[PDB]
């Protein structure tokens, strides 16, 4: 008669935001099953593009058109970069690092590599230097509703001329308005782009003391966004896992049919 | 008078395939330096796209237009997948795995995830099932002229109808001809796509015994290509490192100016 918690969980997996009690579990499940196969079949026939990939390409076109240089840096970076990022056994991050071998780890952020690119490009390109990168990042997490251990990050930044908070907020605003994501900006000067109680991004207006360790000596602005969180808001997924790289979902549809 | 080996190495770093002795090192280096800044400045003004990223997008459009489903699976996979891929302490791969924690490792290939997608999608999509994925892979290597420890792989495959060697070679041929890469196909049936003595890809025509461990029971074809190797051939880089994710090069130009 009444659906068990476990049965409800299974139904929620097959449930899509677009869908609209009483009937038995087997009926409800068969209904949802035929629907997802249908959605999957539609993707396969018409678009065939992966949400995460499609988003990355959409973000790339956005910044490339706005004068930012597309960067693809190593995902596997030296542990030494962590220490130099000011990540000591005093911050939360220190306990979220996935170590590899004895000298490396999985980048928990894009900052270090972008820092290097800013210093190096400054010697070859005209002010201001504008770069961005979209790629995998890794952190050990306790949560699983707004956090993934393997997520995708977007970090763009400008160094030199025009690096003001107003300009930064202008970029943030044009970006999210372009993607159709509702947000509110709240807040070296630091800002947080929020959607409800979900943190979409953290932005900072430099210069900041840490800049010196990386050979940076000019003002700059920048923000980092989690692609899965943007996907979560846009497609209204209730759980961040439906947007993550995985073998359990495809464009938010359960592959366990 | 004569350039030292070390000076030659430095010049080669700044050297591009398009360029055309006697003069002193400082002169030669200053000449090359102004040239690279120029190239970099041109990229920044006109295109702004990263080679590796641009290639991925070009590969994606290719297969998407040809009916293949774009997949983005986890880069950090379970070690159990390695064992199930038939990778024992009998093969070379067993010694090339980058372990993470006690139960995970960095995917040294895309096979396991794609295997799962084939089994699952088979229950929802019409035959044949066509999928592909482009993403980072990791292997410990002794070489550094044709091997990277962090490289990018493309693996496409079709399961069900039309899975013949002829069709496989046809896909391979249209693909490389599209990218403008010279090659020769040589060779469960297995093929190697070569460029000189450089292995561009390994393709296999199933079914193969390993299929059973993953719940696969239909014929299939597929090939895996290294994106950095394709870039190496296309842009004529002498060293694979100029195409790799890095902080030392950008679209093959040295960032150490
Ligand atoms: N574990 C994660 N899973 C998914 N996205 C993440 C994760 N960690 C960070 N992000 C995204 O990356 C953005 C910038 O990173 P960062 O500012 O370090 O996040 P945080 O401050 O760790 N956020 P949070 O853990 O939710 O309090 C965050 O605002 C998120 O959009
Ligand atoms: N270490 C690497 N660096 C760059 N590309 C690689 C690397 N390993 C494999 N690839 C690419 O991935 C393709 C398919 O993988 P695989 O067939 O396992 O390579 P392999 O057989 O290990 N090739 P090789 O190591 O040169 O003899 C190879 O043909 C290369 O194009
Ligand atoms: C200075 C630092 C590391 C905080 O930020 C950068 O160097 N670059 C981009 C910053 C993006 C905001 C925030 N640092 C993030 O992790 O997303
Ligand atoms: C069966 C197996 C694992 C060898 O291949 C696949 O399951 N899928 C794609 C194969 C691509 C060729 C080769 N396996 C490679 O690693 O590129
Ligand atoms: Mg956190
Ligand atoms: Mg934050
Ligand atoms: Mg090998
Ligand atoms: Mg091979």
């Amino acid at each position: 008669p009444a659906l068990t918690k476990s049965q409800t969980d299974r139904l929620e997996v097959l449930l899509n935001p677009k869908d609209e009690s009483g009937k038995p579990f087997r009926e409800l499940e068969s209904e949802l099953l035929s629907r997802r196969k249908k959605d999957l079949q539609q993707i396969y026939a018409e678009e065939r593009e992966n949400y995460l990939g499609k988003l990355e390409r959409e973000i790339t076109r956005f910044f490339v058109d706005r004068g930012f240089l597309e960067i693809k840096s190593p995902i596997l970076i030296p542990l030494e970069y962590i220490e130099r990022m000011g990540i000591d056994n005093d911050t939360e991050l220190s306990k979220q690092i996935f170590r590899v071998d004895k000298n490396f780890c999985l980048r928990p952020m894009l900052a270090p590599n972008l820092y290097n690119y800013l210093r190096k490009l400054d010697r070859a390109l005209p002010d201001p230097i504008k770069i961005f990168e979209i790629g995998p990042c890794y952190r050990k997490e306790s949560d699983g509703k707004e956090h993934l251990e393997e997520f995708t990050m977007l970090n763009f930044c400008q160094m030199g001329s025009g690096c003001t908070r107003e300009n930064l907020e202008s970029i943030i605003t044009d970006f999210l308005n372009h993607l159709g994501i509702d947000f509110k900006i709240v807040g070296g000067d630091t800002l947080d782009v929020m959607h409800g109680d979900l943190e979409l991004s953290s932005a900072v207006v430099g210069p900041i003391p840490l800049d010196r360790e990386w050979g940076i000596d000019k003002p700059w602005i920048g923000a980092g966004f989690g692609l899965e969180r943007l996907l979560k808001v846009k497609h209204d997924f209730k759980n961040i896992k439906r947007a993550a790289r995985s073998g359990s979902y495809y464009n938010g549809i359960s592959t366990n049919l």
